């Protein structure tokens, strides 16, 4: 949560008046984080990613206990049944060595974090998706 963190989580601030459903937050700061980035090296480079997108999950203030749609009832903290990353395996795991594994490995690395997390992670997945 060190330089590129909080900055970013006022772009999210920016973003949102009323965009009262608060994973749809999570969706914008989506489109509009992987907007202004637009301009063993995966990895060091993933603070902006898993630290601002921690205080996108943390921010702002009302996201413990806070409305989704469907199941998840806690976005702040761990998913409580662990499934988006069941969807996780399913969307993250199909991508046409040890990367034949990730998505799952990923999967169970994740679930040592809170699942909207993981949620920015399968709507970039989808980007990849959504390319072709």
């Amino acid at each position: 949560l060190w330089f590129i963190s909080q900055p970013l989580f006022k772009l999210l601030k920016w973003i949102h008046s009323f965009v009262g459903n608060w994973g749809f937050s999570i969706i914008i700061i989506t489109f509009i984080v992987r907007g202004i980035m637009y301009p063993c090296f995966p990895l060091l480079i993933q603070m902006p990613i898993f630290l601002a997108l921690y205080y996108m999950l943390m921010g702002s203030v009302e996201l413990r206990q806070a409305p989704f749609a469907l199941w998840i009832h806690d976005l702040s903290a761990q998913d409580p049944y662990y499934i988006l990353p069941i969807l996780m395996g399913v969307t993250m795991f199909f991508i046409q060595k040890i990367m034949t594994f990730m998505p799952v490995i990923f999967t169970v690395f994740f679930l040592w974090f809170p699942s909207g997390l993981v949620l920015y992670y399968i709507v970039s997945n989808l980007v990849t998706i959504i390319q072709q």
